[PDB]
RNA sequence: GAAGCUGACCAGACAGUCGCCGCUUCGUCGUCGUCCUCUUCGGGGGAGACGGGCGGAGGGGAGGAAAGUCCGGGCUCCAUAGGGCAGGGUGCCAGGUAACGCCUGGGGGGGAAACCCACGACCAGUAAACUCCACCCGGAGCAAGGCCAAAUAGGGGUUCAUAAGGUACGGCCCGUACUGAACCCGGGUAGGCUGCUUGAGCCAGUGAGCGAUUGCUGGCCUAGAUGAAUGACUGUCCACGACAGAACCCGGCUUAUCGGUCAGUUUCCCU
């Protein structure tokens, strides 16, 4: 089964804050990528877009769309961990070809 | 036939493998310390409500601007001697609306798309150049509050309540009872459910009104999420696809929009 259900999103900002203090390096000079170890066995991951890098709310809930189908489909793979995503500035430029395989070209290096 | 305007619709459809939400129902497991009858009452059976009570089934899920600080209202909480000053809005006539800086029909001028413009007394006092002449004008908001869970005083003062609070006017003072408040000796709901999508709606028939709009009769009810719900490849009538995001709701205008099909309208004139 790859659903998708609630147990797999960092729904109170306390998760947000134990990885950044326990975070790990995993960007681009585009996109970064942080996360953390847990212990429920089961990775999760959180979604935080700046209002301020880019407008039109079409983009932004796009990115969060294309990555929730980019993390969904691995679930069985990477290791369980409480990752996050953030976007920079020049986002809302790329296609969706694009800005998947750019989201599959960092978990290869995420051997944890 | 080419070019330019206004109005109407659209700005994709169909299938193509797994998934996110909410609506209804189906049985299923606990709670009822809910109800009723039998009972071994260690309780069982049936009816309702709740809980992730597990899956199945059915039918569903972003606009012509959802976007703005540009207006008006719906619905709550708080507050409110009646007297003015001060400030703001509106200012051709007549209608629509629940209202309006919104809509419509006339007149004047402006004039040609200035067929759109302040068009309230330039003499009542030297006016998209000033005073004034009338009407109106509380604040914050679905994190408003409402219902619960739960909460767990702090013996109260120089003691007066007058200037602790301009009490509310509140921008100002006239004062209406002008108002219960200093720091220790302070510790307290962080959660849940409703508001919440039936809309001062939509369609059809039929009168009224030059117009905006409306009288009467029939029928329709699958966004409401809470780091906050739209991806997959093959063919296509692929008009080769653009501006863009719901967050309590409604009525207008204000920006942004590749463009495609019709209707009306003018110039070009092979026609
Ligand atoms: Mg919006
Ligand atoms: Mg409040
Ligand atoms: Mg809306």
């Amino acid at each position: 089964k790859l659903a998708f259900p609630r147990e797999l999103r960092l729904l109170t900002p306390s998760q947000f804050t134990f990885v950044f203090q326990q975070p790990q390096r995993a960007g681009t000079p585009q996109i970064t990528i942080l996360g953390r170890l847990n212990s429920l066995g089961h990775p999760r991951i959180g979604l935080t877009v700046a209002k301020k890098n880019v407008r039109r709310a079409h983009e932004r809930n796009r990115i969060k769309r294309l990555t929730r189908e980019s993390f969904r489909l691995r679930q069985h793979e990477l290791p369980a961990m409480d990752f996050v995503v953030v976007a920079k500035k020049g986002v809302a430029d790329l296609d969706n070809r694009a800005l998947s395989e750019a989201l599959e070209k960092l978990w290869r290096r995420h051997c944890r």
